[PDB]
DNA sequence: TTCGACCGGTCGA
DNA sequence: TTCGACCGGTCGA
DNA sequence: TCGACCGGTCGA
DNA sequence: TCGACCGGTCGA
């Protein structure tokens, strides 16, 4: 029956045939009776040999490892997309929202803000352009938001994800769509960076993303001149975090050390290693409270 | 014939065979009469090719494409250490150097600072670590590496390089020791980060680049209360720079838009495409002038 | 005699004698507004008064309860000599205002509702601290607007004599701005001083200082790097190199980096000779 | 016996006979035996009296207030630089130093700094001379200095001064001098305004004077990148504090503001109304400690 | 078709 | 070994 | 000439 | 009562 799988698809590209994996279609083919659980990585190996045992038998070639980091990629955010689904829905958080997010161009995550704070944000940028030497604000969204503003969960959310379909898969991803331009600047209390894995230097990519949200939000503080809002950036490695990741991701936003008595923050305040999916709950506890 | 050739190297781990590729030997190879020029892209391609055919006439396996991801990298920084060598060479100036830097960990960058100098880093990184928060400011050290020095430069530095050779490539790769501990804080007038190619999260790590190196360079000039000394961090990809690619390197240092009144700056000053040699003597005519 | 410049009242059977510098100004003005030096004016209206007593059985007012009226007259002669100055200039989008004291009105009244707002979030934040901090300065004597809606046809009638009214309608101009004013119409205000001395000149530096403050969270709130407020400061007597280096001092909060330009508490002192150079003075104010 | 004191002098103002309050032997003759205690605000006046009972017993005018006015002050800041001076011999505080300074012209407090510190605070007032609009940072030296540093204190420093005498008071007077050039800038630890009367506009001057005071502290901070030394400044007035007065004591460092994570500071950081010298000790306790 | 964001497989020290 | 820094091959919108 | 002091007001 | 003004010193 492997040979019935969809997770991996063919096309014709330019007169090329080439093999395309749907990281979705493996997913929901595996754990569309229970949503996964346990070691995290084991998860990703047994849904990665799941693609190459069904290519293998479709007769087709294993797909490239550009195509299997981008896949396990994906395979990460949504099982922790859905864990925390459900992880405020057992833990009760009725006024508090874990979103995955699409990417910046799909829906620029500033969207979520209501005008107000919208257009504080465009003060900044046309401000910011409005300069010899032209300067911006770009980070990729950032993968996971936790928003904190009771009017904003509707009833559906308080139902839990117990297996993967087309259809739970994407009311989990389309979550976002729901709250834009409704958020209140304060309501969004912090965001989470996943990676299956790190690297000496894509690890870096988490302290600058950090580091321009946490320069954004030290912005609407000034702009509602309210020293008492604070946003929190965080990591999360399906691996283990070596003493040297740990480090890194411990560098300052830049802006919060210019001066003596300014006091450091960090881009990223913590990084944590989620080995289990116990470990996501226990992260998200952390990060919540 | 190629069955001869170096740029693979074959060898056993855990009994397990294994090819690896000697990426100085495919440059030393197939530049040791004269050094490249033209075209950065199909030097890089010719580089490549010449390692594979090397591979099917050696028999062996045809290494993966993460293999040539790293060596193409080593290649592209290769060749513009060598064409800036020779730049500063026949342009004249006995007061600069352009320096490919190693890693961190062989070499940390902050080394080439004089001991007044690397002393105010200290009580620095020694103060953002005396927190219940501790903060740190890492940043993998910057490919290149301009220095402005007088009393720095040798006569050796003058002879300009031909010809790849194990020689020719080690002295342009280990130029960094000569200036250990010998720099003024101020005679470091820029960095510069090469890549072969971007992408929407790889070229974020220029800007952090860029923003931790100003970040430091801002700590000295009031350390030593000099509002004059400047330091200017660039990119350089082998390939065209797309207009997201700009807008996202037009990101300003967080530390220089905090004041409604501060002046924004760049992370990254300026991202070159240097499609060939040429450009990359035009880029250093633009960063140096 | 018959002149009211000077008064006798009740002070626990002790009768004293105090001096109502209005009438002084009035009295001895009801003719025409004075000109030429502002220092020999100024005693002109001290020497009405020196003698409204010496002819009517009275005694000398203390160094000091002329100094305070010396003061005063000073003032309403650059405060009525502006009025005179933007009608015979044209004008007619800029309010020069001789300002009360910050009692009788807090000059941060004359912001409009959004602005007034921004200021309480913050002076309302700042005594939220376990260490209560707060912005307080003296009105600035004199305050410089400029927003066209906020010009009355009426203040276009120059006052070319002291009157009891040409007096009250002036040190009442600014009751006609209040709550009118957009944060960004302020552009400039002068501290106005007969002397100086080496502490007292110190205030200068201090008035602005808090002003400059005060805008400058006005410009974040805003972020509007383009606004400025200026403040000056004016002498009828000449300016020591002392007192040009003590009034060079700039804003502690403008030199926090060394990025960030300094600038100075008080960006100029006038040393007004005569009338003709409070004139001048606006010219450089006003730009 | 009155008639030849020495608490006043005729010197000659261009013909007219001009009286002279001279303050220090007023307070040499009325102590001539012993240091003024009880009440501050009592024994004023009568140092006022005494000289005001030599004048018109040698058939003079009871000289100006305005020449009592300035009078006046000093008899203020000499019994509070005496009662200092013993104060830390009762309490014995062999490592801190209460100095009565003279003008700024006189002996710049900037003086009291070793080298080194001297030399920061240079960089920094020449570099504020290095604009288009010069910008300084001037105000009066503050009227009591505090510094604690072992190294600075005299064995004669510890004979307390029981009685006024010229010897004695020219010892209270001159102390700064001992200390020219040897304070290491975190030595300094408060200095104190010293006001007989407050009014609306001269209480303002105690902003100003802590504010300029704390900007260069600020700086050196900076300079030693230290944010654990600390300046106090402190205003003491022998009368009564309104409300008002202490409201506007209240003005906080325009440079500690200036943040809305800034953590805000007062220029003045408490008020003194000293009416007994019994208060000038419980004052004093304070500040040290 | 282009752009966004993902990461795994190195070679060298 | 592990740690530093490199980047090319995706899948989705 | 300059530094720093403050007490005696007039008005609200 | 509180706001803001400044002129008359004594010393260096």
């Amino acid at each position: 029956n492997l040979t019935n799988s969809n997770c991996v698809e063919e096309y014709k590209e330019n007169g090329k045939t080439k093999i395309r994996i749907k990281p979705f279609n493996a997913l929901i083919e595996l754990y569309h009776h229970q949503t996964p659980t346990g070691s995290i990585k084991e998860n990703l190996d047994k849904l990665e040999n799941y693609v190459k045992d069904v290519v293998k038998a479709k007769g087709l070639a294993i797909p490239t490892s550009g195509a299997f980091s981008n896949t396990r990629g994906t395979w990460f955010e949504v099982m922790i997309a859905i864990q925390s689904w459900n992880y405020r829905v057992k833990r009760e958080l009725n006024d508090y929202l874990i979103i995955k997010m699409p990417n910046v161009k799909t829906f620029d995550f500033r969207k979520i803000f209501d005008n107000e704070t919208r257009e504080k944000l465009h003060q900044l940028e046309k401000s910011l352009l409005t300069h010899k030497q032209q300067v911006r604000l770009i980070t990729s969204n950032p993968d996971l938001l936790i928003i904190r503003q009771k009017d904003l969960i509707k009833s559906e959310y308080n139902l839990p994800i117990n297996k993967l379909t087309h259809e739970n898969i994407d009311v989990a991803l389309t979550l976002f769509k729901d709250i834009e331009g409704k958020c209140k600047w304060d309501s969004l209390v912090a965001g989470v960076g996943l990676k299956t894995s790190l690297r000496p230097d894509r690890r870096l990519q988490l302290v600058h993303e950090g580091n321009i949200l946490k320069s954004l939000f030290a912005h609407l503080k000034m702009a509602y001149w309210n020293p008492k809002a604070e946003f929190k950036y965080y990591g999360a490695s399906s691996e283990p975090v070596s003493k040297a990741d740990d480090d890194a991701l411990q560098t300052a936003a830049t802006h919060t050390i210019v001066n003596v008595n300014s006091t450091p923050e960090r881009a990223v305040d913590d990084i944590f290693s989620l080995t289990s999916f116990e470990d996501i709950d226990k992260m998200l506890d952390q990060i919540i409270k």
